[PDB]
């Protein structure tokens, strides 16, 4: 057992995006493999190692790892103390005194973690920072199946986080958002079938809306510690259905004009699925996140749906199929070659 | 460090399916996290734990785990001894005496492992058992296809052929089958179906040879799956393209059949990605895994109805995908 001692503060009682700051630090530390102990005066229990947090803080880091005794720091400011089990041999019943003693007996290195020390004034700042930590990127500490693409990170996340902020105060669950996001893709697909510029235009808009909202399910999940294995599975599986159904609807309509589009449609659908499959198969076989180091063709899902959007507003959904089919299939082949090395 | 002491025997020099029995026991124990030491007379080195194998044996178990002192047994027969580090406090330079001493000081529980004690006559028996140990397979794969592939892998074992080469070669066969479909004649459709089934069988050999010769790799596992997605797509696309000339409606059935094939694979691999365990339904599941899909294509092709295969794959495949979505709601998260 590992113990995390967190000094009580009146500000921990304030709610930030659905959860009190008290449960947030509690769950983050629990995730990190610590049994949590809130205290006013500290009585020491036996454990392998000790984490001590004296000042009120919001931890933003997601995959916190503490190996070896060190001082945890946020931008030069001490966030907490991580001592070894031998701290028991120094503790004298006074926390202030004991920390001074233990620190003098050692030379602890500083260790940077993403966190914000909390004040009565900077809670608006903490909200924005907490939201920004919800994105699938390396800076946050998350270890997903894949990281957000450029379109996702700089465009879609900007909108979805604003939506998730409003959803945080509700009882809406990630799975519900996932299903709703999937349903939106069907609305977009149905609009394509009506075969008119207006409905084609509306479809593209809704497909992009779907692309954005499909980020909210993951955001709320990470934001409220409601992540789940099934949720992760469902989120992905339905995205394959969406990609397939969207391309089918566009292909079916275009086939009325020229049957050749069946082939381009077939190739576009396959590409979309294989970009997903190559990445998820990598995770399955390597048991680590898929992430290209250098050159990669920007044809990840965030790009594919933006392309469908952009092409749809100019009434050329066929061009999106061509682009996805070409860029997508070459990217799939590229991954095969790149992984050989 | 954990040390595995294996007493030398003349039989370890014999070759079984491409590798000497000496190399096989060495590699198997290394996989299990042991440093191996072959010996005539035993001199003891310091280590966390000790594994002692006195009689010549071929280990068939794949995921051997040794936690806590035990005697390793195969059908009542002692295969080896697994002693704690405290064996150092008893060893007196004589192996027989030291083992006798340590065994009398303890009360070792027995622990069953899959293995066969080796002799000069039962090597044919060891070959069959080793081959059988190479095979989440569907019923068709396990009871039909494996029967043929193991016989092929047996011949491949004596060669320098790698798993990746078999995977790519298998992928090539699927293209030949697809090309034959495009020629639009019963004969070529019949030949196509046969090659698709041959492809299905040989697609088991890459995994067999990999496990048989300890040549498993992450990229190999990745490639094995990815190219099978390519094969499934190209086969269905090829059948659909020809059939579309008669009735364009088959484009829709083809799209649904291709999608189904890909999603049966994706749902399974995505499960592994999210749950980090093998996908395996406890009870009922619609038999439309790859071994079934390709047999259906084969069976329908010999009677010149490849269109029926698309319908069947499209129907059973999509319902199975949907079934998995609903079934997984149960015990997960
Ligand atoms: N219903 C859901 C949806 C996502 N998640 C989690 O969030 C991750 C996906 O985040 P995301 O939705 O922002 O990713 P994208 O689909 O936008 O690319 C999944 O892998 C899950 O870990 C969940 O737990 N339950
Ligand atoms: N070129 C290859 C092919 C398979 N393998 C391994 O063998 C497994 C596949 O076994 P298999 O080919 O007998 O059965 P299938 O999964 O292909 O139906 C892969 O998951 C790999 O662990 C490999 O390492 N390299
Ligand atoms: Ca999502
Ligand atoms: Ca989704
Ligand atoms: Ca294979
Ligand atoms: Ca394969």
């Amino acid at each position: 057992m590992r113990l995390a001692y967190v000094k009580n503060h009146e500000i921990y009682g304030e709610k930030l995006l659905g959860l009190t700051l008290r449960e947030r630090i509690e769950k983050t530390l629990q995730r990190a493999g610590f049994d949590v102990r809130f205290f006013d005066e500290l009585s020491l229990e036996e454990a392998e190692d000790y984490l001590i947090i004296l000042e009120p803080v919001l931890i933003l880091e997601r995959d916190l790892l503490l190996e070896g005794r060190k001082i945890l720091v946020s931008d030069g400011f001490t966030v907490g103390y991580f001592f070894g089990g031998d701290f028991r041999t120094v503790f004298d019943g006074n926390l202030q005194s004991s920390i001074e003693k233990y620190l003098s007996l050692n030379n602890l290195e500083s260790y940077e973690i993403w966190a914000i020390k909390l004040s009565n004034d900077n809670l608006k700042t903490a909200e924005k920072l907490l939201l920004s930590s919800l994105i699938k990127a390396k800076r946050t500490g998350l270890k997903p199946a894949y990281y957000d693409g450029w379109i996702a990170r700089e465009i879609n996340r900007k909108v979805s986080l604003r939506i998730s902020r409003l959803l945080a105060d509700t009882s809406v669950t990630p799975n519900q958002i996932t299903v709703f996001s999937f349903f939106l893709s069907l609305v977009g697909s149905a609009l394509f079938l009506l075969n008119s510029y207006l409905t084609t235009l509306l479809a593209g808009v809704i497909i992009q809306l779907h692309s954005i909202i499909d980020g909210c399910d993951g955001e709320i999940a990470r934001l409220k510690f409601m992540e789940s294995k099934y949720g992760a599975w469902l989120d992905g599986v339905l995205d394959r259905y969406s990609d397939f159904i969207i391309v089918f609807s566009i292909t079916y309509v275009l086939s009325a004009s020229n049957p050749v589009y069946w082939i381009i449609g077939f190739l576009a659908a396959f590409a979309s699925l294989m970009i997903a499959y190559t990445g998820d198969k990598f995770v399955a076989a390597y048991m680590r996140t898929y992430s290209p180091e250098g050159f990669a063709i920007p044809i990840t899902r965030d790009f594919r749906l933006l392309i469908i959007f952009a092409c749809s507003v100019v009434n050329l959904p066929s061009l999106a199929l061509v682009i996805i089919a070409l860029l997508g299939n070459f990217e799939a082949l590229r991954r095969i070659v790149a992984l050989r090395s």
